DNA sequence: CCGTTTCGCTCAAGTTAGTATATTAAAGCTGAACGAGAAACGTAAAATGATATAAATATCAATATATTAAATTAGATTTTGCATAAAAAACAGACTACATAATACTGTAAAACACAACATATGCAGTCACTATGCCGAC
């Protein structure tokens, strides 16, 4: 896609965290309830600004699932995405 | 001179800062296959350079005089560019006459299938054998 380097690492680090938060089974049978699960357990740590990112990379992903015969729907669209207000003074 | 500890670096996971496009519409670029006329080349044949010497023929000045090709006219005429207009033939504008399809209407056989009582092979209904290791039992 034409990355400019370190925004590339940026998502590699947002997808190993969703491997290790979400079982490795078929994409279809991944429920939007095991997807809410992990995503409000980094939002109860502080971690607010890290449970958008993390949401809007594994919705993309599955965009690019459907464009390649793989799933019909993105169960990624129909969670909240959490807001984050600036704490830097 | 060498070892030990601090510091410059990069990997790994959170915390923020920034900018915003998809289709129409019509080209523009470039690798690869497609299709004739004119002149430089080349072997072969025809014209010419090579070559020389006594005898034959041309080289040319300076001026008188008869001769003639041919540009320079100068008047004569076919040739050439351009219509004008009517005789003669082409061809729509009419029309009845004639043979021909779409249609108007009568005449008649027969295709296509329901309906109904039988007739019966054949698939379905019900039970045992064919064919060969399981399971269970010993090794």
């Amino acid at each position: 896609r034409g990355i400019k380097q370190k925004t590339l690492i940026n998502y590699m680090s947002k997808i190993k965290a969703i491997r290790r938060g979400l079982p490795d089974a078929p994409l279809e049978d991944i429920t939007t309830k095991e997807i809410a699960a992990m995503l409000n357990g980094y939002i109860d740590e502080g971690k607010a600004a890290s449970a958008k990112l993390i949401r809007s990379t594994l919705s993309d992903a599955f965009r690019e699932a459907i464009a390649e015969g793989h799933i019909t729907t993105n169960h990624v669209a129909a969670t909240r995405a959490a807001k984050s207000e600036v704490r830097r003074s």
